[PDB]
């Protein structure tokens, strides 16, 4: 309800690219994530299934090969790309209750360069913990207390790699979008 | 019941190796193998475990590591170590018959022979077959459909090792007295 309020609020005090194109992508990954995401990750430990006996070989077999949840993973990623937003709007808030180019140069300028920082930084974290964007329908799984290999069944693995492809997708363009800001901004100097 | 008028026709017609000893131990193996070894293998089947979901997995692992049961073995190594003293028997009778030494000779030699070739090739496949007569209380088994490698267990490892160790120093005896039998035939020619 009141988000709508706040989009207007940041909507303003932007440049085209930024007034435009990084906050409807924003609101973009919000909808994906909220009312489309979030139930395919509804049963991921519940339809988790593994061939064995062994009490305790499916907990640990799910902590291993999920360590985070992807859903877990992008809702922390919007949390971090979003704080630089919020706090330019209270400085600017804050600078004019105390009024009743500089200072707003290097504010606006240190802000589009953390989200860029953090947009890598989450997507490097997707590659390096999940060997790549595609999830695989078997997992082999060794650790105590499972004996030998047992073999475990992920739940949904195709619908789960079409939301990450386009969840990735849309963070690559965020970053051209942020990059090309900054090449405005560095050739006007 | 008739068995024992059998033996007393078996126990005649023979040297005092042969009247005594052998045939001693010969019914020394049969009551091990009727009255106390038969009930240990029971269950061998029945109490074979596997830690595993997949059906049929039981199935093949116990007929991978058990092609044959030992009692199955050792009943049919005493019937075969049996049948050269019947055939003599029987030849017996059929030559008194039709009359109402080195005919006798040769088929007493040969017969004594067989036995050492019979209770030696039984316990070369003891050995070969399950590698020692010791039996372990795991087994892992990866032969199709296991998933991978499956942990399964043996029943009553211990005593199936006590009564092993037991056939075999006996059956061990048994070719140390046909063989002195051979040499004392050999030296008086």
């Amino acid at each position: 309800g009141t988000l709508q309020t706040i989009l207007g609020g940041v909507n303003k005090h932007s440049t085209s690219i930024g007034k435009i194109w990084l906050t409807v992508l924003f609101i973009f990954r919000i909808m994906i994530l909220v009312v489309a995401a979030k139930e395919v990750w509804g049963d991921e430990q519940a339809d988790f299934v593994c061939n064995t006996l062994q009490p305790g070989c499916k907990n640990v077999c799910y902590d291993h090969y999920f360590p985070i949840s992807h859903i877990r993973l992008w809702a922390l990623q919007l949390i971090f790309v979003s704080t630089p937003a919020l706090l330019v709007a209270m400085h600017v808030a804050y600078r004019r209750h105390e009024k009743k180019e500089g200072s707003l140069w290097w504010t606006y300028t240190s802000s589009i360069f953390f989200r860029v920082i953090f947009e890598a930084a989450f997507m490097y974290v997707f590659y390096v913990m999940y060997d790549g964007f595609s999830m695989q329908r078997l997992v082999k799984c060794n650790a105590w207390p499972c004996p030998n290999t047992v073999d475990c069944f992920v739940s949904r693995p195709t619908e789960k790699t079409v939301f990450t492809v386009f969840m990735i997708a849309v963070s690559g363009i965020c970053i051209l979008l942020n990059v090309t800001e900054l090449c405005y901004l560095l050739i006007r100097y």
